């Protein structure tokens, strides 16, 4: 599925293994250890 990845997109986040400084871990994208970072 891509639903969670797409929702990261819709939320203006980025799917990352680790969130960058200043970014909040607001969800997960699809895939393994793909975190939605905003």
């Amino acid at each position: 599925s891509y639903y969670s990845t797409l929702q990261c997109r819709n939320n203006h986040g980025h799917c990352r293994r680790l969130c960058f400084h200043g970014e909040q871990w607001i969800g997960n994208c699809n895939g393994r250890h793909q975190h939605c970072c905003k």
